[PDB]
């Protein structure tokens, strides 16, 4: 019962090692469904990936039991069915993000060693401020 | 030293056994220049509380704890333009009204000695601290 909630391109700063800061545009997917693998959880999967380079690839899969500790750490205060639907609203906004419009939205993905932190940060006069956090696995 | 900001801020005091109170509490901005080292300059925060003599909180972030903690909260001023980023949040707590949206607030976790200050922006979606502070009981 996998859907399909989101399934377009954003604007994403990507930051690597040894690489100079990239604004690029990274198709993100993400869906909700139930894996009969980890006794029926509900789950949201979150993918990303680049229409230029095919091998460029990262996953998130947050269960129900994920959110719980998720939600504690982040103060979130919607439920899990929710979730999805702030996530995809805060990427809206780095959608419709234009340069100068203070504070100004964008997503970020900085790749450590392989593994990447995805993160949607507010950035006003005094620092970047994280609406939400979340780690990636490559590929898929 | 030299202080550059000394008002009472509305906070919500929280200690474990959640004795949660909304009360007044003083707070004192210092900065200044550290003779014992080498003159490193010191951003002082000070809280206190007239009601009680022995309620002390005390934060001193030198320089070089000033990039770690831009470090980690990606703070985009450098160290001279942080009081101002500091006094500027605490200002939208004191303006805080009930019916806002998003509504901030100062609030001050007390646990054992070591205690946090943050200032928090309640949304639709979660509580984003826009600020997060160490302090240490006493001066």
């Amino acid at each position: 019962t996998a859907t399909t909630l989101f399934w377009r391109p954003v604007p994403v700063h990507v930051k690597q090692q040894d690489r100079e800061d990239v604004l690029e545009e990274l198709t993100f997917r993400i869906l909700t469904g139930v894996a009969k693998q980890n006794h029926n959880l509900r789950i949201l999967r979150i993918h990303i990936s680049s229409d230029s380079d095919l091998f460029f690839l990262h996953t998130l899969e947050v269960s129900e039991e994920d959110f719980q500790s998720l939600k504690n750490d982040e103060d979130i205060l919607v439920d899990f069915a929710s979730f999805p639907g702030k996530i995809i609203s805060l990427l809206e906004k780095c959608i419709l993000a234009q340069p100068g419009d203070s504070p100004r939205f964008q997503a970020v993905l900085t790749i450590r060693g392989g593994e990447s932190v995805f993160k949607i940060v507010e950035i006003n006069d005094f620092r970047r401020l994280p609406h939400i956090t979340l780690a990636f696995r490559p590929g898929n």
